[PDB]
């Protein structure tokens, strides 16, 4: 039940990013909800079946913390996928520009430049956890949860996607095991690195790594290490250090996501419930 969009109704503004399989542009869309900003993904190239499967999946996935999908454009070439426009771009970039050095990075006119506070970091964390609760409820395995795969809209609205253009400007976040198989090893637990076992339990481990990215203002996990050294540390069971901005109670949540046995990891629903309770308790303080 994929919604179709006339090519005449899409006005491309500029190219945001490019990957091996697609191109993402900022665009204007007419008669969707007159003149609306949207983000358009163009299919570069089998590929048409993957595009069809994705469009169907994105029409079915509907949640306030999953990237909004408006439809496709199958009239002519390239094939297009229309997504919502999220002003603040990807969450990794957003965290890096609203960190301890935000004042140095800020434009002269930027509103109240400075590092995000605890309340804001907990609201970002709780929103990503809510999206992961929804996917787990559908028995859907993301396999590449990371802040680079989240978008931030005006009003600190956070939504999860799966971009693969992430595999271009964030090519350093992937390890090539062979051919075209790019693994986000720094976000993966030992069973995924060793045997490519991806489940809702390997996604909860990645959510723990997302919490660490959030509380370090977007640092790359294991940044001190090469890909082979990070693989060795993870399989040996080394844990990421508690971030300076991370309260001990948030680090206890990360540790719950990082239990060695996948079945011993806390469920994403309990992780979200705990994050939502900490965000509520801090609201007025
Ligand atoms: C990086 O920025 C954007 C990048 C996209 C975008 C979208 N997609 C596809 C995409 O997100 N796909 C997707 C989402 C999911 C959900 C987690 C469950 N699953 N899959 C999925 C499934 C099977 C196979 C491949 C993917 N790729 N790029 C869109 C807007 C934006 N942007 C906005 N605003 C701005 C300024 C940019
Ligand atoms: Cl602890």
């Amino acid at each position: 039940c994929v919604h179709h969009i006339k090519r005449r109704d899409i006005v491309l503004k500029w190219e945001l990013g490019e990957g091996a399989f697609g191109k993402v542009f900022l665009a204007e869309c007419h008669n969707l909800l007159d003149k609306m900003l949207v983000a358009v993904k163009a299919l570069k190239e089998s590929a048409r079946q993957d595009f069809q499967r994705e469009a169907e999946l994105l029409t079915m996935l509907q949640h306030q913390h999953i990237v909004r999908f408006f439809g496709v454009c199958t009239e002519g070439r390239p094939l297009l996928m229309v997504f919502e426009y999220m002003r603040h771009g990807d969450l990794n970039r957003f965290l890096r520009s609203h960190g301890p050095d935000a004042k140095l990075l800020a434009g002269g006119e930027d509103v109240a430049p400075g590092p995000l506070g605890l309340g804001q970091l907990l609201a970002v964390a709780s929103q990503v956890a809510a999206g992961m609760v929804y996917l787990a409820g559908l028995h859907f395995v993301h396999r590449d949860l990371a802040t680079r795969n989240c978008l931030v809209g005006q009003g600190l609205v956070v939504k999860i996607g799966d971009f693969g253009m992430s595999r271009d400007i964030y090519s350093t976040d992937y390890y090539r095991v062979g051919g075209r198989t790019m693994l986000p090893i720094r976000w993966m637990p030992p069973e995924s690195i060793l045997y490519r076992k991806f489940t809702t339990e390997s996604d909860v481990w990645s959510f723990g790594v997302v919490l660490w990215e959030i509380f370090t203002y977007g640092k790359q996990p294991w940044y001190q290490l090469s890909n082979t050294e990070a693989i060795d540390c993870i399989t040996q069971g080394r844990e990421l250090e508690r971030p300076r901005a991370c309260p001990p109670e948030v680090y206890a949540i990360m540790r719950g996501c990082w239990q060695r046995e996948p079945q011993q990891r806390h469920s994403i629903k309990d992780v979200h419930a705990r994050l939502q309770a900490l965000a509520q308790a801090h609201h007025h303080h």
